[PDB]
């Protein structure tokens, strides 16, 4: 009758709530699962996503990690989660100058493993930190 979305860390667990439909950016770029839906395995990158359990809605930042979803069953193993709590200005300023060194620093001789992977994932990091709910108006 409805969809169950639970998330899930390497470190414990999340939660589990119900939901009726799943909208968030992946691969592709739209990523819509619902609870008819069949049993499939994706992935997804850092960045929050959208839970609509019928009426309202919720927002959870859930940073690189993949997802699965199969009779109502949703698995999210990420890395990182947040409850929109997460929101903290110096971890803005931080993530962006933590990047900004991280990536010229990875080419002057550093660890240069993932250009695009590195800025993509500070960036993302302190887009969604903020998009949060930590700066709304100056």
């Amino acid at each position: 009758m409805v969809m169950t979305v639970r998330v899930i860390a390497p470190d414990k667990t999340v939660w589990d709530a119900p939901a009726e439909e799943v909208i968030l950016p992946s691969t592709t770029g739209q990523l819509g699962i619902l609870s008819n839906h069949a049993p499939l395995l994706t992935a997804l990158e850092t960045g929050v996503m959208r839970v609509r359990q019928d009426r309202e809605w919720v927002a959870i930042a859930l940073m690189g990690g993949f997802a699965e979803v199969e009779n109502n069953e949703v698995t999210i193993l990420v890395n990182g989660a947040e409850r929109g709590d997460t929101i903290d200005l110096e971890k803005a300023k931080a993530e962006f100058a933590a990047a900004q060194a991280a990536l010229a620093q990875a080419e002057q001789g550093e660890s240069k493993q993932a250009k695009i992977q590195a800025t993509q994932a500070f960036r993302r990091a302190r887009a969604r930190l903020q998009a949060a709910g930590g700066v709304v108006e100056i």
